[PDB]
C-alpha cells in the first residue's frame, strides 16, 4: 500500500487502483517522445509494445535511420551465459546519443 | 581446382593458394567500402570479425554500430523473436 502511492507521485498511474500503465503510453506517443515510452514499457515487461512504439517513430516525423534499425537490435533479447548480443550491449551501450 | 578457378577470377582470393580471403579484407577497408568488407567477411564464417568490420568503420562517418548488435545476436530456433523481427525489419533498409 505505502509502494503503489509512489507510483501515483511520480505520474506514471492516475488515482485509483487500476495499477496498468496504459493511459501515460499513448500521452508519450503523440507527445513527441517515442523512446520513453518504449523504456516505460519495457520496464513493465513487454518489449513487443517497444517495438510497436519504436515502428510508429520512425516511420512518422522521417528521421528513422538509425532510430529504425535499434528496434531490430532490441528485439534480440537473449539469457544466456556467453550470448553474444549480450556481450556486445554490454561494451559499447555509452556509444549511442 | 575447378571451384578455385572460379573465385580467383572473382577477386575472392589473389593468384596463390592463399585460403585466407584477408587480402580482398584488407584491400576493401582502404578502399572505403565499408559493407563489401562485412558481407564478404561473415560469408566466410566469420562473426567477430562481422561486428569489427562494423566496428572498425562505425569511427568513421552511423547506424551501423546499432546494426552491429543486431548483426550480432540469432538464436536459429523455430519461433525465437530475432527471426520473425528480422525477416521484416530488413526490407526498409535501403
Amino acid at each position: 500500500e505505502e509502494r503503489i502511492l509512489a507510483l501515483q507521485l511520480c505520474g506514471w498511474i492516475k488515482k485509483g487502483t487500476d495499477v496498468d500503465v496504459g493511459p501515460f503510453l499513448n500521452s508519450l506517443v503523440q507527445e513527441g517522445e517515442w523512446e520513453r515510452a518504449a523504456a516505460v514499457a519495457l520496464f513493465n515487461l513487454d518489449i513487443r509494445r517497444a517495438i510497436q512504439i519504436l515502428n510508429e517513430g520512425a516511420s512518422s516525423e522521417k528521421g528513422d535511420l538509425n532510430l529504425n534499425v535499434v528496434a531490430m537490435a532490441l528485439s534480440g533479447y537473449t539469457d544466456e551465459k556467453n550470448s553474444l548480443w549480450r556481450e556486445m550491449c554490454s561494451t559499447l551501450r555509452l556509444q549511442l546519443n
